[PDB]
């Protein structure tokens, strides 16, 4: 027992309300992106339907894994996620996805914008998150990178060169 | 030969009532998915791990269900709406709480919301069946999968 | 507005004692089929031993998954399954599998007949089950179909020109 | 003491029922064959997606024909999936020879899927009246085929 | 030039040996059946864990009964796994009807596992005397069953 | 220095109408073999039903992969395959599979003969294919070999002492 | 305190020349069984060809894994296996597999007898092996059991009523 | 060779003794956590045994992967890990795990504390590690995050709300 | 017995011409792999995703091909050279552009380079076959795999 | 019927000697696992990679072995002690060095420690077998697996 | 109307062809057996790599012998893979008894591989003249064996 | 729409030319390492050939995954990778790999040096990359770590202690 600590209830790292609130911002935009991604996935029609249909599902998978990661990171640090529909709708920073069928070209533009807005949210909270907890900032880096890849893979469809 | 001669043979498309009925199922499946994840993250207390894990299985089922329903709508020329605003505005499920809840409370809350979702499907079933027997089979899969989840979750709180 | 329902104790579907009794009839014949299937699997000898030995295991697998499905369907709707040995022996409608070794030819006829009997039971309860709960009838259809396929794959050994 | 005593008689179907499944079988096989034809010969804008989706259509149609033929055998009917029979009795419009543009293939194949679904819907009630289990297999065929129709046709859809 | 010359005679076992394996077989089958009964009907605190563990018990017991019946056949004995025989000759206390609490299921099932192990231990030496290889299969059964007993009983254990 | 070629429209290998016609002959017999294989698979009854039923599916699988390979080889070299039902029926060299159920023994002889016929076709076109394009002849060798193996595995049921 | 042993060259278990000679007897009969199993697998014709052809490969697989196990057990205890063709032919106790094709019925009897002989060898060395090294006897039990199961699965083709 | 370096023995990045020593601290606490996790895994008894039994194994897997990663990171940077039992016991900062069977409730509390102490160690060395080698700090982030998740998944059992 | 008596039985080794011919195939396969990845990253426009993905399949094929050829050389006592300098200096493929290119342009460019690679193999085939029929079979696999890729890529740009 | 009538049928439990004997096996398996990893990380020199990899296979075997033994103890109502302090205090294996060691040295060191571990098991085997034949079978698996590892490792250093 | 009419005659091979495949078969089997012998008995520097590579050699040789024997059967020839025949008719130099050093095993096995390839190359043209498809199987054998020779021999190679 | 942004073409993060140029440096050295790794993999001969042969392939896999990641990161941020052979050769910082067969000992030394030079390149651009885009620096950390592990696993062969 020469180097053993004797404490009996050694506590874990707890997030400040500011940190919790910052992760909460990331969470709602990821959930909203997931819902908008499926909406697009179902309702996309026209030239190169299948590619975008499939790519959109891949986007949804990434955003769903991301939201779960963020929420669980909140839980680990004693924060309480709110991913309920009312909260997501009232607090998301993403512009609303339109109703009805939309062309591949329009879906490409719309979805790219909503991905970009989601990355924006993460980049906006990044420094405050990093300052409090360097480990959580790494999760943010993974999210930024995966989302920016999705953005590139989707937007390239509409590129005119 | 017995070969048909038409060049643009049309598919079966759904009445607006039919689309409407599938839309009802769609929003409650999505809401159940979002509430399931909320419960999955925020459940605490006795037998946490079992419920944490089972709630994830409920979410998996509800998500594939919602995707199935929306794609059923699309095949039949209907247009699903799974957006957050629409879901919050039109879901029939009682709202899930925002905060930590005990395993016992989560079991009771989630069972109710599963039952509410099954009820939506049971309420539209006959009108769906009358228009398209094939789509009713999809509804049967949802009822049974969800009723199974309800049993697997609720049994935690069952007395002797 | 809000379409959200108010009740905190929203009830699940309520199943009649007749419904439970009907699935119970299906349950015991599937369990009995599985037990007889293994008996045949172990005790078959003669021309084309290996094929029947193998097919009999596939039948057992289907029948085991079936009985579990039925029993869980009972539980979901607050019925209480009884798959105990005494009850299966006392209430199965299948003729008993004979003791000791049986020829491939005889095993073919016997097991085909036991599948016929098992399907007969499902057909006997079908209409009453479908009227009360169409979703459960769908599971019955899955059972009927898988079993009829097993009967075809087994019985065709004995069919001539 | 609940054990029945007799062979307890096996499975059988009316010749009308068998003929109804036979109608479904030939169109599934024709669809599979036309599907591969389209798969090989499609050219042009968004070739790859259609080439791939058409193979998924063929897979579904092949599994379907198996399911129907096996259902026929289970109930002691006897399927006919031979080339001569399929060509003589299929209700599907003939697939054209030669290469076809992606846009043309989309319209052609959507029609042939729809014709296949039509056949299933045509026999459905007569099949259901004799065997509700068989009807469920028809429901699975309708659903999978109508999904393929949606996934294929969406390429040409203007909004 | 070491090659033997005669059919060199096949495998066989005494009727006493076959009867000893038959005792093990019926209790494994009974255990499997009671296991599923428990699996379906357990309710209450920590339902899910027990529901899942009981299925793992059933898997082990089913594979075991196969192993024993196949061992019997390999040595030209003839197993009896029929419902009537299992019910008439099993040594396991009957599993009760109806739903049972997790705590009650834990105690009930632990006892039935222990009774199954008892049967294996009872015939072990007689089996070993005739065939040491068969005894090894019995050792595998004892070990897997005693592990299941530990994994199940631990739920009720107070320290 | 630079060994790099200058042309921007470097042409692929150019195949004669005779080459396409030769693979077309192979294509229709493989498709016909696959259709007859399924017919036999469904309609075989009698002693050793299960083994033949299973082996026939393996044959169908090989023949289906084969026909796809041949058709794609045609496309690669700008030939246009025709695998449509009418053409297969009108141009296959295989004797037609008889209607209705057939005994295991009869199915063995029939299907073995249809494999023999299919291999015969490949052998008939082989030399002309090999002279124009050795790479394609290699694929023919793969086909011949897999089919001969299928003939062995099926026909040996009927071979005596 | 310290229960740690002092020696730097702690010896492994030392096996008698008799032990090695005993496993060598097992080794050659397993290799011979594997070679005869393949011979039968290739050369069997007649009623139920496919089942026996398949089962014979499973036997070969078991016998090959067995011989490798035995040889490695020899190496672990500083015995030196000899699995060379000349030694196997000169020292195997199995009757030789006859040349040319054999009927399914004959192959059944022959191979069953060769399994019987292989198990006989293991039984002959068993007691001496168990007395010197119980761990090795356990591996012998695994071999005996797998082989007896193979004999059952093969021989039952020829058993009547 | 226009941009090619001409050096023949280009050396890799070498850890300072301070860096090596910091990784060594992480290593022993991860190994100790792994040993204590198994001790708990075997000896946990009572309400919700199975869940904790399984979750504890998942903790052990993570800590074992972690220790291997840390040790290999030391090796790559020319440091020499010491993961021997004597060293771990003499130098771990974790309080000793008690002997004997312990209740689920007590195991939950004990293990949470030891996870927290392990995270503490990593957080204590984090900044010094980051300053010398940003890449290694990322490995630390992965460890912190995985361990804090485990803490949450374990401790939630005892949460009273 | 029929057992041979030699202790150091030699393997078949290739002439310098044979090694040379395989070296030619090797550099064009490597160059095709590098150009395929360039195109994979930099393709933009209509039907991007399909081409992005197909180009990766081309790269996978060309890489396993180059590895096969080099290992064929090694087995026959020849020494492959797959280094960047050698590849740039000796490849027969027209250079791929540095920048973003449209899907239509990438289809045309890549088809040409695949065809150039097949041409190299077809040009060495007969001399390879004459020395070692077994190695020609490897060449056949490369020709057919690459010609398949050419078809799958080029079809995007095909008129009615 | 032949059904037994008791409600709380007891399982076989081990004597303290039996538990003690399994405890002896447990600590040497754990110590071997820790020493195996030490050797795995710190081995350097000729044929490093083979030994690095083989030592990991030894560790995998020893870990599943220790888990098996501890769970055997638990089933029989004995209480394992696998804690670091207990392992260091009671293991019979000679201590592994702290620093880099050559492949040749690591082969010799690890072979000795494997042999020491097998010896512990062989020393308790007969008393274990006498009380519980089923547990002796587990011991046989450990002896053979470890003796296999000893052969696979030691062979590196074997003369002509 | 292109359908042929007769059984259309089955596959067959000349006895010379069958004998040529028989030569390949025995050396593949001998190689497999010597391969395992080497695999078990190799000791010394870089033991593990050689132990593992030799097993990969055995796998290839076993699959090869299967391919050849099955080819023989497909064309209605009758293989002989029995121990007595292999030992009496193999062209491979005998593998020595006892443990051998890694360096010696490398040289020994490389020679036996080369001898096996020699046999395949020896019969190749005669086989090809009757059946070009069979020759392709021989090409696959040559290629896989020559790769194994390279992977094994490289251990002893000095540059 | 209470928190929803109203922007319609929200743009993504764009790399500066400096950032693009820095990733371009990493890219060419990874590609060059991949080509040199294969060259070594084919041409290594002598003592412990097989180990190095296999380890070199593992190095190539890692460097190939790395180059693809770097290039795709450039694409996501609107930079245009150049991985063409001419560019790689003209701009790589790695010393040339020699022609011809080389001993295991020489290959170990040569390859270790080229790995070290590749890590050097990444470490040289690290800070400038981190300053502009923290998320991309994490990808660099993964590359450094994986490469330094490979270096250790390769170089240890030649270590004399
Ligand atoms: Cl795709
Ligand atoms: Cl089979
Ligand atoms: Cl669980
Ligand atoms: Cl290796
Ligand atoms: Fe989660
Ligand atoms: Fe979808
Ligand atoms: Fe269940
Ligand atoms: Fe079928
Ligand atoms: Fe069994
Ligand atoms: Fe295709
Ligand atoms: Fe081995
Ligand atoms: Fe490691
Ligand atoms: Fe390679
Ligand atoms: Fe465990
Ligand atoms: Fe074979
Ligand atoms: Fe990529
Ligand atoms: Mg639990
Ligand atoms: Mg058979
Ligand atoms: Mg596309
Ligand atoms: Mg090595």
């Amino acid at each position: 027992m020469s180097a053993r600590r004797t404490e009996s209830d050694i506590q874990g790292f707890h997030a400040t309300p500011e940190f919790g609130g910052n992760l909460q911002k990331v969470l709602v935009d990821l959930i909203e992106l997931s819902l908008q991604g499926k909406q697009a996935h179902w309702n996309v029609v026209g030239s190169n339907f299948r590619d975008l249909h499939l790519q959109l599902d891949e986007l949804v998978d990434f955003a769903r894994e991301g939201s779960d990661t963020i929420a669980e990171e909140m839980r680990a640090l004693d924060a309480v996620p709110d991913g309920r529909s009312d909260t997501v709708a009232a607090t998301t920073t993403l512009p609303e996805f339109p109703a009805f069928e939309r062309s591949t070209a329009d879906v490409v533009d719309l979805i790219t914008t909503r991905i970009n807005a989601t990355v924006d949210t993460i980049r906006r909270v990044h420094d405050a998150v990093d300052a409090e907890d360097p480990s959580t900032a790494d999760l943010l880096h993974g999210l930024i990178d995966g989302l920016e890849k999705q953005a590139w893979l989707i937007r390239s469809e509409n590129r005119k060169v």
